């Protein structure tokens, strides 16, 4: 007998991010995968991935140049941080 | 007997993001995959992915230039952060 | 016997994003995939994906230039953050 | 008999990020993998990954240049830090 | 009989990040792996990973240059640090 | 009989990061691995990893240059340090 009881008595006004998970039992392969329960990506860049089988196999000349140079201002007050009876703010 | 009881007694006015999941049992392959329960992507860039089988196999000349240079201001007060009886704000 | 009871007693005025999921049992392939329960994408760019089988196989000259340079102001007060009895605002 | 009781008596207004997980039993391969319970990535860049089988197998000349040089100001007040009866703020 | 009771009596307004996990029983391979309970990555860069089988097998000339030189100011007040009745702030 | 009771009597407003884990029983391989309970990485860079089987097997000339030279100011007030009734701040 598998019993799971979570947040049974929520009183007043709490801030909660609950993620309950119960389980009873050619190039890339993923099986029985759980992902992104609470994934947060900012400025994530993948230039080349999984090009393929036999890419540039023979006589190949390749020039790769990656220049990251930008005035980007990523300003996040709260990330994955539930709050209660609080004062949160951003001032510029 | 598998019993799952979540947030049974919600009193007052809480802020909650609950994600319950119960399970009882040529190039890219994904099987039985759960993803994006709460995925948040900002400025995510993939230039080349999974080009293919035999890409640029022979006698190939390739020039790749990636120039990221932009005045972007990504301003997010709250992300994945439920709040209660709070004062949240953005001021410019 | 699989029983799942969620948010059984919602009292007052809570803010909730609940996603319950119960399961009992040539190039890209996805099987039994759950995605986008709560996916939020901002400024997500994929230049080239899955070009194909035998792309630019022989004698191919390719010039790729990616220039990201724009005055974009992405201003989001609340994202995936349910709120209650709160004051949220944006001021410019 | 497996019984799991979590956050049974939530009184007042707490801020909580709870993630309960109960389990009873050619190039890349992942099996029975749980990931991203609470993953937060900022400025994560992978230039080349999983190119493929036999890439640049013979007579290949490749020049790779990676120049990261940008005035980026990543300013995050709270990350994965739930708060209560607090005052959080950003001032410029 | 396996019984796990956590945070049974939450009184007042605590800030908690609880992660309970109970378990009863060609190149890269991962099995029964749990990861990212609370993973936070900042400025993590992998230039080349898992290139592939037989990469640059014969007669290959490769020049790799990695130049990290950028005025980036990563300013994070709180990371994975729940707080209560506190005053947290950033001032420039 | 295995019984685990944690944080049974939480009084007032504590700040806690609790992670309870109970278990009862070609190149890289990981089995039954738990990782990232609370992993925090800043400026972690891996230039080359797991290139592959037979990489640069014969007649290979490779020049590798890694130049890390950037005015980066990583300023983190609190990391993995829950606080209570405290005043934390950053001033420039």
């Amino acid at each position: 007998p598998l019993m799971v009881k979570v947040l049974d008595a929520i009183r007043g006004s709490p801030a909660i991010n609950v993620a309950v998970h119960v389980f009873r039992k050619g190039l890339t392969t993923e099986e029985e995968f759980v992902e992104g329960i609470y994934k947060v990506e900012i400025d994530t860049k993948s230039y080349w991935k999984a090009l393929g089988i036999s890419p540039f196999h023979e006589h190949a000349e390749v020039v790769f140049t990656a220049n990251d140079s930008g005035p980007r201002r990523y300003t996040i007050a709260a990330l994955l941080s539930p709050y209660s009876y609080s004062t949160t703010a951003v001032v510029t």
